[PDB]
């Protein structure tokens, strides 16, 4: 189902439907890289890492996490590991329609845009 | 469905189950009041008000947020409508279990306890 899903999701965006599917998908909006998977168990899974700015405060970093009528919204945290924040929502695969994984797509780049309002090595 | 929720859960908490139901319901664990509601519709929303401390820094409290199997796992935020912090969890209301309710209680709680850093003596404070 999942591997459905990311197919019809290749179609519908005009992408070469991959006659191989692997674990973690991989789709580029503008600037905005997203991952698309399944995890877990029945539940798609995208995020992207987004670059913030060292002038945001904390309230307002944490404002973007308050829920809303959209269980899309995405969620801005913090991968300890790699070291950068993680901007990611996420949604049941029982529950899906043709619409489902193209507007959580849609929804987490939205998400990524709001996060913005340069150096580098 | 919500209310059919809202009364198994009362009931392994062996609560006393309201006349009118309000569409938010409140149950208090602890020094944590915890707030219940379908929000959006399907959907049952359980936050409380946790409190935190200048202490941890912007990346910690992110941190918290962090995507992991357990979809119950609340998420840390802040409410820039009443001015405070709000920590939640969300589970489709049609797929909940004899033990799915309870759980994402208890998920909240637990991790509304750990963001708290409580006295080893609470002194008596003043007030009007």
């Amino acid at each position: 189902s999942f591997e459905q899903a990311i197919t019809q999701l290749f179609q519908q965006l005009s992408l070469s439907i991959p006659d191989t599917i692997e674990p973690v998908i991989g789709v580029k909006v503008g600037e905005f890289a997203c991952h698309i998977t399944e995890h877990p168990v029945g539940q798609i899974l995208m995020f992207t890492l987004p670059s913030l700015d060292n002038n945001n405060e904390k309230e307002t970093l944490l404002s973007h996490n308050i829920f809303s009528q959209d269980i899309l919204k995405p969620i801005l945290s913090w991968d300890e590991v790699g070291g950068h924040p993680v901007l990611w929502n996420r949604q049941p695969l029982n529950n899906l329609d043709n619409n489902s994984l193209y507007t959580q797509l849609e929804m987490l780049v939205q998400g990524a845009e709001r996060l913005q309002t340069r150096s580098f090595s």
